[PDB]
């Protein structure tokens, strides 16, 4: 008996916002599906892969109470290819859903809302008050770096270290890291280590913005959630335990680089196209005041690039990855950074040139 009106538009907000956790891939049936909900006035949207959760709620005006489960891509393409300014009306018709608009009819199946999977309600354990757009370039500056599918599967995530006063992320995949620290303002008092796996760091990413708003994550043992006016963001955690990440932080590296972070990305970029398609590997020679930038490939190609740079360091030259050097300078943002320094063997540490607060791990490669 499910029932409701509403504009094009008004409808569009909540489906784009439920629609992108919604997996294309054949899993459940009804995982297919949008958890459509009418309950005096209110229309609920939820969409779910299992290990996230997206509910986004509105008001409908003169709907009839029912709840059903609707195909979400579908659902979603059809009302956002409708016309400008659609009158739409949804309804239930034996096992189908009806939606209709101007001339146009659509006919979707349904299955039943008992099949839809319910989350276990998040008694949360702690709640930290956060900056939605700290936490917003808290992620920015470090979900790079989180591993890919990978075995490990407690690296297939963002590290949310509380640390009593701050928060921190990390981010690796076993061969660079990120990591990025935030003093926080009410300050949480506890300290909990959790992991959000990928598909939970993407999803709160879209929902946070920018702005002088504050959210709250609810932290629960087995889940994070956030609620940002009418929707609800609930992710799994994964249950694991993350690297003891500070171990491969270098102690020592004293020897200091400040070079312009634009120009190093431009010379690094130009040295990578005569670099080993495989390993990529890019060598760095300091001297006062210069880098020495340099590439070859199986085929003796060889590229010489040459940079400015504020450092008094000499008798040094280091190998790395090229990709993962520029991951880090891409996710830096002054317009000069620094690197610090041991030696030739030693990990780099990459961060701002106005703040320790972002800081990459670069791991030597062999010359």
């Amino acid at each position: 008996h499910m029932r409701f009106t509403l504009q094009r538009e008004a409808f569009l907000k909540p489906l784009a916002q439920v629609v992108n956790v919604v997996e294309r891939r054949q899993t459940l049936p009804v995982l297919a599906n949008f958890l459509v909900q009418v309950q005096n006035g209110q229309l609920s949207l939820t969409g779910t892969d299992l290990e996230v959760e997206m509910v986004s709620r509105i008001a409908v005006e003169d709907a009839q109470d029912g709840e059903t489960t609707i195909p979400a891509r579908k659902l979603f393409e059809i009302i956002r290819a409708l016309p400008d300014g659609s009158r739409i009306t949804v309804s239930q018709t034996g096992d189908k859903i009806t939606v209709q608009a101007g001339r146009s009819r659509f006919t979707l199946a349904t299955l039943p809302s008992n099949d839809f999977p319910s989350v276990d309600e998040v008694e949360a354990t702690e709640r930290v008050a956060i900056g939605e757009a700290t936490l917003k370039e808290l992620i920015e500056r470090t979900a790079f770096a989180m591993a890919q599918q990978d075995v490990r599967y407690y690296l297939n995530g963002l590290l949310f270290d509380l640390r009593g006063d701050a928060l921190r992320t990390v981010a690796t995949d076993g061969h660079r890291l990120a990591l990025c620290e935030t003093d926080l303002a009410k300050p949480s008092g506890s300290k909990r280590q959790i992991i959000v796996p990928r598909k939970g760091v993407t999803e709160l990413q879209r929902l946070l913005e920018s702005g002088d708003r504050e959210i709250e994550l609810e932290v629960g043992r087995s889940h994070v959630r956030v609620k940002r006016d009418d929707v609800t963001f609930t992710s799994k955690l994964i249950d694991g335990r993350f690297p003891d990440y500070e171990a491969v932080i270098p102690i020592g590296a004293d020897r200091e680089v400040k070079v312009d972070r634009e120009a190093l990305r431009a010379s690094l970029q130009r040295a990578a196209i005569l670099s080993n398609e495989k390993y990529r590997g890019i060598r760095v020679e300091v001297s006062p005041g210069n880098l020495k930038i340099s590439a070859h490939n199986p085929e003796q190609e060889e590229a010489q690039e040459e940079i400015e740079a504020d450092t008094t360091v000499s008798d040094l030259a280091i190998g790395f990855n090229v990709n993962y050097l520029l991951d880090a300078l891409s996710a830096l943002r002054d317009e000069e950074v620094i690197i610090q320094l041991r030696d030739s063997n030693s990990s780099a540490l990459v961060r701002e040139s106005s703040s320790e607060k972002s800081r990459h791990v670069v791991m030597p490669l062999r010359l």
